[PDB]
C-alpha cells in the first residue's frame, strides 16, 4: 500500500529546525521560525503562565472532556479581545467561538466548515503570505488564488494593486486578511485602508476570513484589532482564526480560536452546529491545558495585569532590536537605506535578501533565515547582533 | 453565506452531556459517555498524572513548538506499549509514530494520509461500532462499509458472519479492528481468532487499521495488545490509532498517537513524511502538556509503577461493578440471565435494552444511556446501583 508513496517536499519554515540543530558549529544564529526570544536568546515560559499553571495544578479536580467547542470562559474572553467589551456583536449574540488546537487548527476548522456547508470554492490570500495558508485550504478542497500586496521599491502596501487584483474575486469567494503584523512583510493596512477594504468587501460580496496570530505585537491589543472591528461594523458575516501561541508564549500547547459571526443569534447558532460537527470528525474536542491557562489569566485582574505587561515587554524588545539592527548594519558595512525596517510591525523583517543570499548566509555563516528573505527580529539579541550584521553585509 | 445552512444532527454520545446537566432533578444517573468514575462518582486526575504535572511545572523552561510528530520519547514509549520491548518492528525501524490530539485525532490523520497518498477508497467497520468512526472517515472522503460482528442471542462474537461479511471487502480496502474492549459490545476476538484474522487479512490484501483506545482495561497492558501483535507478526504494513484518554484519565488534554508501519525503514520514513504533511495542514503540531505527562510517567520507574497500579485499580473496580450489577438486577426484579455482562471487556455493557427503553429510562427515571443500549459500567457505584437497577427492571 505504501511502497509507491513519494516523499513530501520540505516545509519552508519548520524544516529549518531540522537543518538547524543538525548544524554542529557553535556560532550559529537562528532567525527562522517565528518564536519570540528574550535578551538571552531563550524562549521562556511567561511568568503569568507559570502562575496560572500552578493554580491549575492545585485546583483542577478532573480531566473530563470539554465540550466540542471548549471552555466557555475562553470563548467569552476571546470575543472581548477581538470585538471589544460592549460590542454589538457580543450583545446581539451574533458570534460563536470554538477553542481549537492553535491558529492553524482554527484555519483548518474554518476551511472544513466552509467546504462542506457553503458554496465557497476559493480563498484569496496575499502574495506574499504564510506558506502554510495554501496547504491548509487545499487540504479542505478549496483552491487558493493570490492578490497583490507589497510594493518592494517603496516598502509599502501597494493598495491600488491589491484592489485591482481582487477585482477578479467573485461574490461568494473568501478573502483572507492578516489582522495585524502581516507575515512576512510586517506591513499592515492603515485604519483608513481597513475602512475602505471593509466597505469594498461588503459591496463585492466577499466573505472575510481574518487570521489573527499576533494581537498585541504591532501597537497594542485594542489598536491591533481596529481593522477587524472596522470589518465587524460593516459585515453581517465573517470568520476569525486567532492564536494565542505568540502573545502568551504558548506555542506548543496549541491554543487558538475559530470565531463564527452571522447576522443574528438564530443563524450563527444553526451554522455553528455544523462547525462543531466538523470538529467532532477531526480531533473531537480541544486540549484543555493551554486554553485553561489563557482563560485563567484573562479572567483574573492580577494575572491579566502581569500578562499584559509581559506582552508589552516583548513588543518593546522587538522594537529595540529593529533599531539596533538598522544601526548595526550601517556600522560594519552598507551604505544602503534600511530605515523601512523600523516601521514594520511584528516579529519579522522582510529584508530584501534573495533566496541565494539566504542560502549563503546559512552555508557560509551559520545564520538561518527563510528563503523568502524573512528574518525573525525577535531572534536578535545585543550579543548576536554584530556577527549577524557582519554576515549579512558580507552577502550584500 | 450562512443563511441557508441546516443544523447538524445531535451527536448520539456527546449530546447526552447536553441533555444531562440540563436535567434539573437531583437523582439523575449518568451511564452515557465513556469516562471512568471512581467509587464516589467522580472522574479524578490520576495521582501519577498530578506528580508528573508538578514535575513539568517545576522543570519546563520553554513552550517552544514540538516537531510535527511531537515528543520523541512519547513515540518510543508508545511503540513499546503497542509492539513490546524487543519487537522486530522496533529493531528494524519499521514504525514511525506521530503524537496526535487524542485517538480521534490519530484516526483523522490516518484517514487524511490514506485518502491523499494511497488508492484507499473504503474502510470496513464493525456493526456495531463507535458512531464517530463513520464521521471521521467520511470527512476525509472515504466510504465506510459495515461487517457483521455480534451474535446477540448468545452474546458472542459471530465469527462466521464476520468472515462472510468481509468476503465483500476487496484487496486494498482498509479493515478497522478495535484492539481490545470493543465499543460497544465489550466482546473481543480470542487470541486464536485474532491469529486467524491476521492470516486472512494477509491473504486478502486488507490494510489493518487498529483503533486502540482502551489498552489495559480488558486484562492488562501486554495481554490487551496480543491481537495487534499477532497482526504485526504477519503484516508488512498497518496503522495504529491509539489513545491515552482513558488509561491515563487524560481525556481533555487530547493525548493519542498515529503509528505507521511499513516493510522497511526506508519505506516507512518516506510514507511518514506525507503523514507529517497531512498534520501540518491540519493543526500544525501537537499539544505538549498531556503527551509530556505520558512520556514523563512511562519513562520513569517510580511514576510508571504508580500509574500501572492506578490503571489496575480502575480495571478491577469496573469488574467489581459488573458483578454487583448482575447481582443487583436479580434482586429488585428479573428473572432474566445477565451473566454475559460479567464476561464483557472494558467500561461498557451492551445490555439488551431497546432505543425506547433507553428513552424511558431517561425521561421517567433520570438514568442516562446511549440509544444503542450501551451503558457505562464504570459509571456505576455502590451508592447508585440500587436506583439504577430498580429503573432498568421497571422498563423490563
Ligand atoms: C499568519 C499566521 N497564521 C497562523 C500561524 C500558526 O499559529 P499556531 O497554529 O497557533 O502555531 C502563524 C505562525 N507562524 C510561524 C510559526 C511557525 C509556523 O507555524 O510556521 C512562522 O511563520 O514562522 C502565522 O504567522
Ligand atoms: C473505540 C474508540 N475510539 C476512539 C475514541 C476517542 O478517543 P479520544 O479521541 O482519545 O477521546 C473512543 C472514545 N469513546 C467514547 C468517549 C466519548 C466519545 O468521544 O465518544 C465513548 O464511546 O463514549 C472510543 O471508544
Amino acid at each position: 500500500m505504501f511502497e509507491n508513496i513519494t516523499a513530501a517536499p520540505a516545509d519552508p519554515i519548520l524544516g529549518l529546525a531540522d537543518l538547524f540543530r543538525a548544524d554542529e558549529r557553535p556560532g550559529k544564529i537562528n532567525l527562522g521560525i517565528g518564536v519570540y526570544k528574550d535578551e538571552t536568546g531563550k524562549t521562556p515560559v511567561l511568568t503569568s503562565v507559570k502562575k496560572a499553571e500552578q493554580y491549575l495544578l492545585e485546583n483542577e479536580t478532573t480531566k473530563n472532556y470539554l465540550g466540542i467547542d471548549g471552555i466557555p470562559e475562553f470563548g467569552r474572553c476571546t470575543q472581548e479581545l477581538l470585538f471589544g467589551k460592549g460590542s454589538a456583536l457580543i450583545n446581539d449574540k451574533r458570534a460563536r467561538t470554538a477553542q481549537t488546537p492553535g491558529g492553524t487548527g482554527a484555519l483548518r476548522v474554518a476551511a472544513d466548515f466552509l467546504a462542506k456547508n457553503t458554496s465557497v470554492k476559493r480563498v484569496w490570500v496575499s502574495n506574499p503570505s504564510w506558506p502554510n495558508h495554501k496547504s491548509v485550504f487545499n487540504s479542505a478542497g478549496l483552491e487558493v488564488r493570490e492578490y497583490a500586496y507589497y510594493d518592494a521599491e517603496n516598502h509599502t502596501l501597494d493598495f491600488d494593486a491589491l484592489i485591482n487584483s481582487l477585482n477578479e474575486a467573485q461574490a461568494g469567494d473568501v478573502v483572507l486578511f492578516h489582522g495585524c503584523c502581516h507575515n512576512p512583510t510586517g506591513i499592515d493596512p492603515t485604519l483608513e485602508q481597513w475602512q475602505t477594504l471593509a466597505q469594498l468587501s461588503v459591496e463585492k460580496g466577499w466573505l472575510p476570513l481574518f487570521d489573527f496570530a499576533y494581537q498585541g505585537f504591532a501597537r497594542g491589543l485594542e489598536e491591533d484589532a481596529e481593522g477587524l472591528r472596522a470589518f465587524a461594523a460593516m459585515h453581517k458575516e465573517l470568520i476569525v482564526a486567532s492564536s494565542y501561541s505568540k502573545n502568551f508564549g504558548l506555542y506548543n500547547e496549541r491554543v487558538g480560536a475559530c470565531t463564527l459571526v452571522a447576522a443574528d443569534s438564530e443563524t450563527v447558532d444553526r451554522a455553528f452546529s455544523q462547525m462543531k460537527a466538523a470538529i467532532r470528525a477531526n480531533y473531537s474536542n480541544p486540549p484543555a491545558h493551554g486554553a485553561s491557562v489563557v482563560a485563567t489569566i484573562l479572567s483574573n485582574d492580577a494575572l491579566r495585569a502581569i500578562w499584559e505587561q509581559e506582552l508589552t515587554d516583548m513588543r518593546q524588545r522587538i522594537q529595540r532590536m529593529r533599531q539596533l539592527f538598522v544601526n548595526t548594519l550601517q556600522e560594519k558595512g552598507a551604505n544602503r537605506d534600511f530605515s523601512f525596517i523600523i516601521k514594520q510591525n511584528g516579529m519579522f523583517s522582510f529584508s530584501g535578501l534573495t533566496k541565494e543570499q539566504v542560502l549563503r548566509l546559512r552555508e557560509e555563516f551559520g545564520v538561518y533565515a527563510v528563503a523568502s528573505g524573512r528574518v525573525n527580529v525577535a531572534g536578535m539579541t545585543p550579543d548576536n547582533m554584530a556577527p549577524l550584521c557582519e554576515a549579512i553585509v558580507a552577502v550584500l
